């Protein structure tokens, strides 16, 4: 049994899995209230009913990003031991995801259930600069739109509470310290079970950077972790109550 009250990461295993729980409010400067993450075996689940809020740097948005990961996030310059994660995304036949969540939260709040990747020119960088890519992919927002500007809409297959399905994803791209992508399901779901393949989304983000300045050899960056949380909070937001539950996790990387 995992349990944290206050900002920190835990690693845990889950069905056989190394993992990594971080209980993140990166952005936040200060709050007062309270916050709970809880890994029982079954399942993860988030709490948090937090007020006096104030971000660190407004100019990124968001507060916070309580998530569970697999393999190696570099800002943190952490990876529970056993991970196949970090691998050249060349060397990546397959990487399938699964997991159920049920996600609540006052209406207002800016929120969203994002999964994300770090990839990067060197194995185990500290953090992300040019030539290095941000992608997420986000099952759900409220209140919350990417960074940067929507560019195109990708017609991406995905298993949704076991049905095979075609998603329409918009991906939103954006040139800062480091290149952002982000794709969105139209279509967002704030709860059920859904089951992807990664190497969709990085053959379409490949396709995407293929006349970039920035970013040279795609193909050759490491992969370097899969994240999956919730990012929440805007820059006028002072107060959040919202939480999420997390089961049935699974993946299958075929290296
Ligand atoms: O930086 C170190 C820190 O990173 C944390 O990971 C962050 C990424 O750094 C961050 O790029 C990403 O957040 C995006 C978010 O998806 C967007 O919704 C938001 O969009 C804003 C945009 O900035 C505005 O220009 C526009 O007008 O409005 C939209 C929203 O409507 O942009 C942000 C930029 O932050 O999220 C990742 C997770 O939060 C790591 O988790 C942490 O450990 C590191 O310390």
């Amino acid at each position: 049994m995992v349990l944290m009250t206050k900002p920190g990461t835990s690693d845990f295993v889950w069905n056989g899995i190394p993992l990594s729980m971080e209980l993140n409010l990166w952005n936040i400067k200060e709050y007062s209230g309270s916050v709970a993450m809880k890994f029982d075996g079954e399942k993860i689940t988030f709490d948090a009913d937090i007020q006096n809020l104030s971000p660190k740097e407004p100019e990124r948005y968001v507060l916070g990003y309580p998530e569970f990961y697999y393999g190696y996030k570099p800002w943190e310059n952490h990876t529970a031991e056993g991970s196949k994660l970090p691998v050249p995304v060349s060397s990546m036949k397959s990487f399938s995801v699964e997991v159920s969540f049920d996600i609540h939260h006052e209406p207002s709040l800016p929120l969203n259930f994002a999964m994300e990747t770090w990839l990067t020119r060197e194995k185990y960088q500290t953090e992300a600069s040019i030539g290095d890519v941000e992608i997420m992919v986000w099952f759900y927002f409220n209140n919350l739109t990417p960074g940067g500007e929507k560019i195109e809409e990708f017609t991406i297959p995905f298993v949704l509470n076991g049905e095979s399905v075609e998603g329409t994803w918009e991906l939103w791209l954006a040139e800062w310290g480091w290149d952002y992508l982000a794709f969105r399901l139209k279509d967002p779901v704030k709860k059920g079970r859904v089951k992807f393949d990664v190497r969709h989304f990085l053959d379409a983000a490949g396709k995407a950077l293929s006349s970039s300045a920035r970013v040279k050899d795609f193909e050759d960056l490491y992969f370097t972790v899969w994240e999956i949380g919730t990012e929440f909070g805007s820059p006028e937001t002072k107060s959040a109550q919202f939480g999420w539950k997390f089961e049935n996790f699974s993946i299958d990387l075929e290296v």
